[PDB]
RNA sequence: AUUUAUAUACUUCGGCUACGUGUUC
């Protein structure tokens, strides 16, 4: 169980519907994309790298600080409001937060620290059209990108057998020079990693409690639904798109709707996931990544 | 052969990125 971490040094979209939105972290589903395509690319076998790995989502980091998703656990008080704007608890208060130690001006405090980023939108044209021969507008078009601080970044939760663990690191050594995001060909989204052991990280992923936080995006199986929502807190999110070589019409090729719990769903009965397949009228399988990782406390 | 040694005034005034055009198939 290591983590890898990530610093970018250049602008990285990652979008939710259009190229003109821009969004700070992505979910498991474009992580274990990535990893899938650059290891078909790179032509090894994803056998070993379909039924074997788990991701975690990735989330960010400061200078020399750690970040989570906040829980969707019920504190019982009423301000409700500064609790509200808070997206993310610093791990050495993770534990202080799980138990209703964490007041409302430290909360304010934590809120006005978090700078770890901005965001920008950057205007295109594309000049394609009649304009190279004919009068022809130039078609304007922005894309939303997000920087980040010389000392910030994205970190990762993987774990598995050691032998899944190295060839995820030689997958990573590859992925690198590939993109992570959006507009990988335009100039956007080229990242350095570096694998670090944290002993905090560490004592909070091996804790042992009655709760469970998930940390990816998944989905139970058909089977287990049923006994996986007898007590759960949760929020679904659609995930859409289109897909990467499929057929002859990218324009005609459309993923199918599937929704999945989010990052921060806390659950009473553990279930496992599945890598879904959400293809129809293709030549290959198209996969979309399900499979939880929990922190029990 | 015996005293000046450039002197006062003014040291730039007047008149202050327009159009195709932003988004999608």
């Amino acid at each position: 169980t290591k983590v890898f971490k990530l610093s970018f040094k250049t602008p990285v979209h990652f979008g939710k519907k259009r190229l003109s939105d821009g969004e700070m972290t992505i979910t498991a589903d474009t992580l274990f994309s990535a990893l899938f395509i650059e290891t078909l690319q790179l032509g090894k076998d994803t056998d070993w790298l379909l039924n074997d790995l788990i991701i975690s989502d990735t989330f960010p980091y400061e200078n020399e600080l750690y970040y989570l998703p906040k829980p969707l656990i019920k504190i019982d008080s009423d301000n409700h409001k500064a609790f509200k704007k808070l997206k993310y608890v610093p791990v050495h208060h993770y534990n202080q937060y799980l138990n209703g130690e964490l007041s409302a001006e430290d909360a304010t405090d934590l809120n006005d620290i978090f700078n770890i980023g901005y965001f920008s939108l950057q205007t295109k044209v594309s000049l394609i059209a009649q304009e190279t021969d004919s009068s022809a507008d130039s078609e304007p078009y922005s894309v939303g990108t997000f920087t980040f601080e010389p000392e910030a970044g994205l970190y990762f939760i993987a774990k598995g057998s050691e032998e899944t663990l190295d060839h995820l690191n030689n997958i990573m050594t590859a992925l690198q020079y590939s993109g992570l995001g959006g507009k990988r060909n335009a100039g956007y989204g080229q990242f350095e990693y570096e694998i670090i052991n944290n002993q905090q990280l560490s004592k909070l992923l091996n804790q042992n409690g009655k709760h469970s936080i998930l940390l990816s995006t998944a989905m139970a199986k058909k089977e287990e639904i049923e006994s996986a929502l007898k007590e759960a807190r949760y929020i679904l999110t659609k995930r859409s798109g289109f897909v990467q070589s499929t057929n002859y019409s990218e324009m005609l090729v459309k993923k199918s709707d599937f929704y999945s719990f989010s990052s921060g769903s806390v659950f009473k009965n553990i279930f496992n996931g599945d890598i879904f397949n959400v293809g129809h009228n293709g030549k290959h399988p198209v996969y979309r990544y399900a499979k939880p990782l929990w922190l029990e406390v």
